[PDB]
């Protein structure tokens, strides 16, 4: 009985904007771009259908204008501990360079930018 | 709730991205194929909070350019509001004179222009 | 009990909500109809708590206006007596002292597009 | 186990209903802005098309030095199609067949209040 496992069953996972209302949103942007101008407001989620990479501790993120995707990766990469053989990406809009010009490019409707990491490049 | 603040890797400068021999060469043949085109280095002051990070570093400046429309060029590059500051200093100096004779008074031993960008006019 | 703000997204500046063509176009099109009138954007401090906003943003200006002139006219918009606050900001600088030909104003400071920019706040630096 | 049974959500939003007067100008200003040889356009199946195949996105962006009859056998091959097939294209209720005018023309007197062009294709001319 105790040789197999009973797998239990829980709630969907909800993404960031599931979790807080488009208000709150705005005014989280609002305030975190009038009083810190140069730091980006960044959502990181890992992709729904992943299975191999764990949970990131926190989802709301300020990145500096400065930093680019390259640099910004292996920040993620060493916040989950990853070992050097596991494969990371991170994807804006589905595609996997200062972080500020993705942000004027791709942000949200809300301010965010939103990505999302998986251990594929896919879809 | 809150925001978890990421730092990056240093700001590094484009003398930290370039060796002073490549920046040697880059100038000699910029200036051998466009002899009245000034090579530009323009930064963000390393200590700056409001303004955004330019997309470009290495700039070509048309000799006949004055330091008040090359303001007005980096201005528009940041899409800057009309309220807010902008100061474009070299050697720290913060007018109606041509790039070329700045140039000559203030290239760097490399044979770049090196200039810094900031919200304050002295530091 | 107590008070809850709404807000929505963050309103676009008169930049963000038409191309440089069609600003260019804008003002071809108003210069060519009205040659003695400088086409100015004035726009509240996207921070700003004491001033109200105006109703428009895209502005005709007579060339026998000057920057003095043109200060009091906005202030009057706004319902200021003369103890309020009040700076008009164009490329950075605060123009309370000018008091200088809106024409020239315009060929020293004017946008590639061709508007002159200008932004209200009650404070004059950020 | 005769006979196919089908398998139906309710009905597809339009690009039009799923994107408000807002978001759609707010698209075509950046994208205009941004890319300012290129025409913004939707392009989207008949409802009811049984012929030909649906196509994976909506939004498109029409280099300037395309003419209509071009655009017409850029979607024609990226549909797939044979050369039978019937294909028409649909502006304004108007069949694009032998149009060939360039696409900033069409763009300028066709295009809606929100600044996009829209396009159906069908394999069928008349409804």
């Amino acid at each position: 009985d105790i040789d197999e496992f009973d797998l239990l069953e829980g709630p969907s996972e909800k993404t960031f904007k599931q979790r807080r209302t488009f208000e709150q949103r705005v005014e989280d942007v609002r305030l975190i771009r009038e009083q810190h101008p140069t730091k980006i407001p960044v959502i990181i989620e890992r992709y729904k259908g992943e299975k191999q990479l764990p949970v990131l501790d926190k989802t709301k993120f300020l990145v500096p204008d400065h930093v680019n995707m390259s640099e910004l990766i292996k920040i993620i990469r060493r916040r989950l501990q990853l070992n050097a053989n596991q494969a990371f990406f991170l994807l804006v809009n589905g595609h996997s360079t200062p972080i500020s010009e993705v942000y004027e490019s791709e942000k949200d409707e809300d301010g965010f930018l939103y990505m999302v990491y998986a251990s594929q490049e896919t879809f």
